[PDB]
């Protein structure tokens, strides 16, 4: 349900580093 980076069909994912 979240995270930075790392799903795919909420909406994060990834971003930055």
């Amino acid at each position: 349900i979240a995270s930075a980076s790392c799903t795919t069909x909420i909406c994060t994912c990834s971003c930055s580093s």
